[PDB]
């Protein structure tokens, strides 16, 4: 009974030119001599690769240590690789077999007693053999989320969505994503599935007491779990109510979630975010800007329905040329509490620039407590098209220069706004970090009114039957040019290895 | 041989009456005591706790029941009990427990139970009848084998009594995912953890105590403002059910006057910190000293004005601030009466919340404020919710007075909005633990919560606007925390 270890593109790819299609990655390389190394004394494991797998490999580490080694070739001899090196005390001899079953016959004529697990580690002629043969229990699957130039792919495989958009193998492990030299990737394992404190659980038995994201996953490492686990929890435990737009809402109060940022970047992968929107409004925002048609006018579409003729005047505001959004967001964080006049209006030094503020703080003085900007002005809210819903975020600079980011929003549509606005935030973390010569590392979401519209229920329900792919890298271009927050334009951004399900449809509540 | 006693009790070890019960009836405790007694049994009582029973349940049923008189139609001692148990019903017998004073005490004296099963009653109550002392007592007031609490609930009350339960004790998926779990475990001296010996932590204030030992053993030590030092987190959460008891923290005692005096304080719009010191409460004496003011650039600032901050926000944001004598009447926004109107009129409104950070008047302040905004909400069942986000929190000393501080305006807004308190939510931003104050939380993490106490609103009938409360509407019921812990606060 076998296991399949392997690392892969999302297109399958494994090699080329017999060698890796990508940079070191350190960390699958440990999680691979972990995985294939571990027992409770006296067996080993066994690992079994094809001819050119074995070539592939350095010299200096081969054999594989503390394994046996088996290679299936039909013209590479055992002699063949005995000469190669000598063999080291204590270690096994290196056996060839002629075809994968014999291999299999060889562990357990020979080596029944001896070994513990089999592990097949490539090549494709292996994988596809295996995979043919039906032994294998288990997948460890290291997915690389970035493309590379390939010769060789693993092979189909019923349960192959986990890599991309398109007996069967499921996933039970997904880990959060980890990235080296630029590369962003995660683990995945799949399944072939076709009186102490005795006395005290009677308290406990009274005392104690539907929906769930892809509940085969055991171990749910990958981050957007949160943003999964929270749809799911305010559909099971959210109240109905009514909200300002007539459509229905079910609700919950007080949520929480929190991204890493250090390795990659949370941009939801369980259905396609409008990264264009995100980038696009942050600039804007950044601007100070006040004119959706600015935004309108670039395909992003995001803030028309809410600054059109008729929604200004449900508004009471007759006066707003359309497009206007009046004093909010960006507004607020370069101008708060300057006088308001119309979107075509030059503000430069009036009210206080918070954002410039927040970033002198951090570069003079990081252990201030006092790092917040707010969209929230009081004064202010009846002349806006809409009050803000992400309202204030606060910075914080640790021991080893690492920035972590708070935004707090009042009112969080889970279906459209909650992933755009992590992506939003998270990439503002990214853009202070680096103006502010800092690493970043992490941004928190906590949230006010936290709401799933009834008219979306059905889609994030089709949502929550998709596993999340490994998150994408955002890399910073022209990183030199750059040296002030105003400094960024729409082209300095990249992103890397982003992989995500299909778009879901979900309309506007207006 | 295993016996267990089954109790409730005041905290001064009160258990009855005139032969009967201190207290009102407290419903939960009866369910408690009814599962807890089956899962046959056999409960063991002394003569005048049968008499006590009502008859109608007299026969405690689905358990065997055992007297322990002398003169009625049944053993003579517990001893004798004891062995009943042996001799007959030695199969189809679990557990035993013993359910009066004389009992109990036998019981302890005999050395035969191994657990207590404690409701732990939050208010005296006239007693004539009490439990005995024993080893394990403060965990009920502040006053060789010992009892260790193994279990402490979460805070329940009826009839106006709050009340806690406590345990005391006589002291191939898998496999293939483990070698992955064992490698991203690996990386990566001696934690500290509040009151190791609890396993079934459903008190509330264990969120603060885990709060606590989290920033000790995974904070960050980091310079401050105040030059003292600190070891620190970022983004951290707790929360506070109001339905049934009031979060004022019992692992040390909470200066309640003082967060009753400052609240009222707030919501008049008053920046004037001498009327506080005036009546006792001097928490905002040095931030407003002629020194501190003058550090802040604020030399034209008389002696103890707080400038444009808190309450001013609250009750006047925007408006120009001139001096802590200034009637403000009507200038700027009134964000409390807004939150209140929309209350009462739409509650299922997004945008219910009351902020103090305004960015145009922070320099004019003499500190920015640390509890900067708060939301409210209301479910279907008219219950109202209120988050509070606080950008930095010394835990030590500020925290526990901000718990009460919003969970009691909650009440407070609740009750003119004609609706039922639910929840406080906490949100917390920079969340610190200063240098000295280290010594003194290892120490107060070394106490067992009590249960909270209730919190009621005197005169209910008289309070009708958030403007009518006064420090003499209020009455903490039931409140027995550990002594108050000195702690300095950092300028
Ligand atoms: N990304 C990853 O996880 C991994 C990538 N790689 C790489 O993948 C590509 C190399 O693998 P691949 O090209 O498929 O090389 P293989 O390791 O599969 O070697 C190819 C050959 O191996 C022996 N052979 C394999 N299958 C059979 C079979 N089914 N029956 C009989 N003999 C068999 C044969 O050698 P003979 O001709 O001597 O008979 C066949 O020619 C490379 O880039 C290697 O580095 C490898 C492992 C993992
Ligand atoms: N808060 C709680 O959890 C509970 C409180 N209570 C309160 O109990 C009061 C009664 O407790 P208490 O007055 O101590 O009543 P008991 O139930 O202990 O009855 C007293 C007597 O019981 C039998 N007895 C007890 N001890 C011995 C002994 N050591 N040797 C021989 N016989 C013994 C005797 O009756 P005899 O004279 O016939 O020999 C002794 O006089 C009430 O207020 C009752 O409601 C009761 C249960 C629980
Ligand atoms: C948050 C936030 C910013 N905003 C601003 C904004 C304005 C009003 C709102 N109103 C409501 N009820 N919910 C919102 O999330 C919301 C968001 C957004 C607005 C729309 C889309 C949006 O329609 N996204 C779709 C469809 C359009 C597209 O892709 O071009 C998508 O699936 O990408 C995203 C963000
Ligand atoms: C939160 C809040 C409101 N505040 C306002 C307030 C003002 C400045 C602060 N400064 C610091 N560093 N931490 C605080 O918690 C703090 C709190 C409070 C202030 C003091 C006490 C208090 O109990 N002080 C102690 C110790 C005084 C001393 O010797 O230093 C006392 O003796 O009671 C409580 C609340
Ligand atoms: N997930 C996965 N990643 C891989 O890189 C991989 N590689 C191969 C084949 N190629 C190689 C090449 C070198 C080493 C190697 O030197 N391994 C060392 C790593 C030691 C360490 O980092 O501790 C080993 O001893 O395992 C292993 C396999 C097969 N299956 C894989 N599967
Ligand atoms: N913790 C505790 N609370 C008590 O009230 C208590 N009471 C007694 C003695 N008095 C009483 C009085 C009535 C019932 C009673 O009627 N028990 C029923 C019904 C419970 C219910 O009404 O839900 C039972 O079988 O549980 C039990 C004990 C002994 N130990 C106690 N221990
Ligand atoms: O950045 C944003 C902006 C808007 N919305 C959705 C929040 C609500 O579902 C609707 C806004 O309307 P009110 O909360 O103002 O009713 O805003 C978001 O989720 N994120
Ligand atoms: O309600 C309050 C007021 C103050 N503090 C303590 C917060 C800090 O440790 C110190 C305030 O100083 P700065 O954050 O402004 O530096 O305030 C609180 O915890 N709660």
């Amino acid at each position: 009974p076998v296991c399949l270890v392997v690392a892969m593109t999302p297109k399958r790819g494994i090699g080329i030119n017999n060698g890796l299609p990508w940079p070191h990655l350190t960390t699958d390389f440990k999680h691979f001599s972990r995985v294939t190394k571990t027992t409770p004394a006296s067996r080993f494991n066994a690992v079994v690769m094809g001819r050119k797998t074995w070539e592939s490999m350095p010299r200096k580490f081969r054999p594989l240590v503390d394994r046996l080694n088996i290679v299936v070739s039909s013209s590479l001899k055992e002699e063949d690789i005995a000469a190669e090196k000598p063999q080291a005390e204590g270690q096994q001899r290196v056996r060839v077999c002629a075809s994968l079953p014999a291999a299999l016959s060889l562990l357990e004529e020979e080596y029944k007693d001896s070994v513990d697990q089999i592990f097949v580690v490539g090549g494709a002629g292996l994988y596809e053999a295996a995979l043919s043969l039906g032994v294998a229990s288990h997948l460890y699957i290291t997915r690389v989320a970035r493309e590379f130039p390939c010769d060789v792919f693993f092979p189909a495989f019923p349960g192959d969505d986990i890599l991309s958009n398109k007996a069967t193998y499921r996933p039970i492990f997904i880990s959060k994503t980890f990235s080296d030299n630029g590369v962003p990737y995660d683990f995945v394992v799949l399944e072939k599935r076709r009186s102490s404190a005795a006395a005290i659980a009677p308290v406990l038995a009274w005392m104690d007491e539907l929906i769930r994201a892809v509940p085969h996953v055991h171990f749910r490492g990958h981050e957007e779990f949160q943003y999964l686990d929270l749809i799911a929890d305010i559909i099971n435990n959210g109240r109905t109510m009514d909200d300002r737009t007539g459509v229905g809402v079910i609700s919950k109060f007080g949520c929480t979630m929190r991204y890493s940022l250090d390795q990659a970047f949370p941009l939801l992968t369980t259905k396609r975010v409008f990264w264009k929107g995100v980038l696009e409004e942050l600039l804007w925002f950044i601007r100070g800007d006040t004119n959706a048609n600015h935004l309108s006018e670039k395909g992003v579409k995001i803030w028309d329905k809410n600054v059109t003729r008729e929604f200004l005047d449900s508004r009471n505001l007759p006066h707003r040329e359309v497009g206007d959004i009046g004093p909010g967001y960006g507004f607020q964080w370069r101008h708060f509490g300057a006088a308001y006049k119309d979107m075509h209006t030059d503000y430069t030094g009036q009210g206080v620039d918070q954002l410039k503020n927040v970033i002198q703080m951090l570069r003079t003085n990081p252990t201030d407590r006092r790092m917040l900007m707010t969209a929230w002005n009081p004064a202010a809210l009846d002349e806006m098209a809409l009050p803000p819903c992400h309202l204030l975020c606060q910075f914080y600079v640790n021991d080893q220069k690492e920035l972590s980011c708070i935004m707090y929003q009042r009112s969080c549509d889970v279906g459209l706004g909650v992933p755009f606005n992590i992506a939003s935030y998270s990439l503002l973390t990214l853009m202070v970090a680096h103006v502010c010569n800092l690493k970043p590392k992490e941004f928190i979401h906590f949230m006010g009114n936290t709401h799933v519209y009834t008219n979306h229920v059905e889609a994030l329900k089709e949502q929550l039957r998709r596993e999340p792919r490994p998150f994408p890298i955002v890399n910073i271009l022209n990183k030199e040019r750059i040296k002030e927050i105003d400094d960024f334009t729409a082209e300095d951004f990249e992103v890397v290895g982003y992989v995500p399900h299909g778009r879901i449809q979900m309309e506007m509540a207006v």
